[PDB]
């Protein structure tokens, strides 16, 4: 796996956690950026767990 794939895979496992699911999107997005994910990678992770967010929303949170 590439380092990008590891970042996204780790983000997926994070977002699936039951306590994490109850945490607001904003906090999760900030946390995922702090682990080195780009806005596009964050967006990909949310879509892969069936919790899709627009890239615009993710960028708004991080701006
Ligand atoms: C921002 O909110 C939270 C952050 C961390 C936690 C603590 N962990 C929850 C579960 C969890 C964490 C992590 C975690 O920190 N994984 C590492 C990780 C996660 C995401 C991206 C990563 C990118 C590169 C390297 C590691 C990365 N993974 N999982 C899923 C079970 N293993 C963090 C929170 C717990 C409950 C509610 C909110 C949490
Ligand atoms: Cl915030």
């Amino acid at each position: 796996h590439s380092e990008r794939e590891k970042r996204v895979s780790n983000a997926v496992e994070f977002l699936l956690d039951s306590r994490v699911r109850r945490t607001p999107t904003s906090s999760k997005v900030h946390f995922l950026k702090s682990k080195g994910l780009s806005a596009e990678e964050i967006c990909e992770a949310f879509t892969k767990v069936g919790q899709p967010k627009t890239l615009n929303e993710i960028k708004r949170i991080l701006s």
